[PDB]
């Protein structure tokens, strides 16, 4: 290619007043972008032609970036998302406050909680009919009418931004709704857009891929491939049948998606949850996951953002085994130049496992096996979310090692399914071992306690819930609270009586916000008020501990008491966790300390059942 030629295409649509800063960033990241793109599409006859054109469109989008956001681009500090005041909150805009304007009216609630990061679930145009809770996107550039307009989105981000809250939005970049403008163009016979997806005239290729492909909905939707009349072909569909996998091997797809992303950024979104990002690249003979190219694709999108909107962050999802997570942060030449965040799905699943089995040693294993985060990278740590808990990511760990004996994922799954006598949990099986649905409060024993009017059990359960969250709060990066958990909200059986949802078990833990329950957060004596106060405590404390910043180290101290989990941050902070229902103490000699206690140390630390203690070493 011809660098000066490509740079000129990019510049040009730029405003003379901002041309200097942008061209400066373009000069330091462009090469990475170009190398990534070349490895992906360099062999194509129309490469150089597409690049130049595309680059010209990237520059025009760069010019349209509102001044306030450009200023943010220049003032924001790298690794900003990893500061100790960062607290995350995830929820559906509709379940939470009806519309985007309604959500804006609720910002005072988020501010009171201490939220600085707000993830709104899919809110862009979704397929008519069932749209997988918004995950079948029909237009990446338009808010879903029932939720509002693009104007409300902009007004919302401006409101959140002044409250120090960064909007995280889903970029469902692996697949589109089958009614997206592209699928409709494809369905109409437009070969150009038909090529934006994976399509096959026969069952030939599908049969092959299926030989080594796993399944996301083995029961509900063995839909991994679908025959579509309109296109007269088999369409790759990893998820529901109406969600078509995009063909990222086509530069057109890459170019249009990078643009879509930059337009969202321009509307004020600061963080992009790259949904199903492990499935991006398809290659025969492979499970088509975590492929090397998927990573190159991410490096490219990352370069595009470093140049056009550096204040923006990319968060990888990927529900995969531990060894597959860290590479989303970039590898070798590209380490530190891929995703800034990754959901620590292993830590989260390991937490519920540790709780059911009353084994702190399982958490020690996860942390010990958690490699140190690269420069300006961090974890998205969490307790629950809109999805089912995927246990199978803990297979390797379940096998056990020299320090930790084996554990049964099957036993854990049954415990939370309440298919085993004595269980305080009330969840359900989703799709052998696979997944479990249910609210945190429902899994922690709170729902069962309330169900039986047993105050003793309720308190113990509150402890279990707080325990799990204390861990996420002690982690380097963004601890994401799932809507309602701060009030101990329980399951929502309502979907069962709904022909539109009864088929999707995950609705069990996707309730509408209980604002009357929210008002109780004040009555310190109420359950909600109690849970809310305990969490609020840990949040205010973590905000005051520079030792918890993402740049500080994360490690765990090996103990011979299987029930305890000792987590350390930097060299001055240690959090002790008792995952058993038994009172016990941790000897200071077992952690090499002798000091302070957070929101006084001389002798072992006594930890009640399911208790947590934060201490400042020394
Ligand atoms: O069983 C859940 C299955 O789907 C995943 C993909 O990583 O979830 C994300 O993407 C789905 C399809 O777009 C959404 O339905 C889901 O809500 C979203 O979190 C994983 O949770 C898991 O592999």
């Amino acid at each position: 290619i011809d660098p000066p030629a490509l740079r000129a295409a990019f510049a040009g649509p730029l405003d003379p007043q901002h041309a200097e800063v942008l061209l400066s960033r373009y000069d330091q990241h462009a090469s990475r972008l170009l190398d990534a793109l070349h490895a992906l599409y360099g062999q194509r006859a129309d490469y150089a032609s597409w690049l130049a054109q595309w680059l010209g469109e990237v520059g025009d989008i760069a010019r349209q970036r509102p001044q306030a956001l450009q200023t943010l681009d220049s003032t924001r500090h790298a690794g900003w998302f990893g500061q100790p005041h960062m607290l995350g909150y995830s929820a559906y805009a509709d379940r939470f406050a009806g519309t985007l304007q309604g959500v804006a009216e609720r910002v005072p609630y988020l501010q009171e909680l201490g939220v600085r990061y707000l993830h709104l679930l899919p809110f862009l145009r979704a397929r008519a009919g069932d749209n997988d809770g918004g995950f079948a996107v029909s237009d990446y550039g338009q808010v879903e009418p029932s939720l509002g307009s693009n104007d409300d989105l902009v007004a919302l981000t401006s409101r959140l931004r002044e409250a120090g809250i960064s909007l995280c939005a889903d970029f469902v970049l692996n697949h589109t709704a089958d009614d997206h403008a592209w699928a409709q163009a494809a369905r109409a016979g437009d070969a150009r857009y038909l090529d934006y997806y994976h399509h096959f005239a026969d069952r030939t290729v599908p049969d092959r891929y299926e030989a080594t492909l796993g399944q996301v909905f083995p029961h509900t939707a063995p839909g991994n491939f679908t025959w579509v009349d309109d296109t007269a072909q088999w369409m790759w569909t990893t998820f529901y049948p109406y969600q078509w996998d995009l063909n990222w091997s086509n530069p057109a797809v890459f170019g249009d998606m990078a643009l879509a992303m930059l337009r969202l950024a321009n509307l004020g979104v600061e963080a992009f949850r790259l949904d199903s990002t492990a499935y991006l690249w398809k290659r025969i003979g492979t499970d088509c996951m975590n492929q090397s190219e998927a990573h190159t694709l991410l490096v490219a999108l990352r370069a595009v953002t470093d140049i056009v909107a550096p204040a923006v962050v990319m968060k990888a999802q990927a529900i995969v085994p531990m060894t597959q997570l860290p590479p989303y942060f970039g590898s070798g030449v590209d380490e530190g130049h891929e995703c800034h965040l990754a959901y620590h799905s292993t830590l989260m699943a390991a937490g519920w496992s540790a709780l059911a089995l009353q084994r702190g040693d399982i958490l020690h294993n996860v942390i010990a096996h958690s490699p140190p985060l690269p420069r300006h990278c961090a974890w998205l740590s969490y307790v629950r979310c809109h999805d089912d808990i995927g246990w199978n990511v803990l297979q390797h760990e379940a096998c056990g090692n020299a320090a930790q004996p084996p554990f049964s994922l099957r036993d854990v799954a049954r415990f939370y399914a309440n298919a085993v006598p004595g269980s305080y949990a009330r969840g359900e099986s989703f799709q052998g071992v696979h997944g479990t649905n249910g609210m945190a409060a429902a899994l922690a024993g709170i729902q069962a306690a309330q169900e039986a009017g047993d105050a003793a059990a309720l308190a113990v359960a509150v402890d279990r819930l707080v325990l799990l969250y204390a861990i996420a709060l002690a982690m380097p990066g963004v601890p994401l609270i799932y809507m309602g958990d701060e009030l101990a909200m329980v399951n929502d059986p309502g979907y069962r009586d709904d022909p539109h949802r009864q088929h999707e078990g995950r609705w069990l833990h996707r309730p509408a916000m209980d604002w009357q329950l929210a008002a109780q957060r004040h009555d310190a004596k109420s359950l909600s008020g109690t849970v809310y106060r305990r969490l609020r405590g840990l949040i205010r404390q973590r905000a005051a501990l520079g030792a918890l910043a993402a740049d500080q180290a994360l490690a765990s101290i090996a103990l011979n008491d299987p029930r305890v989990f000792a987590l350390t941050r930097g060299d001055s902070f240690i959090a002790l966790h008792n995952f058993s229902d038994q009172l016990l103490d941790v000897e200071l000699a077992a952690i090499g300390v002798d000091g302070w206690t957070l929101l006084r140390g001389d002798g072992s630390i006594v930890l009640p059942p399911y208790g947590v203690r934060w201490l400042q070493r020394g």
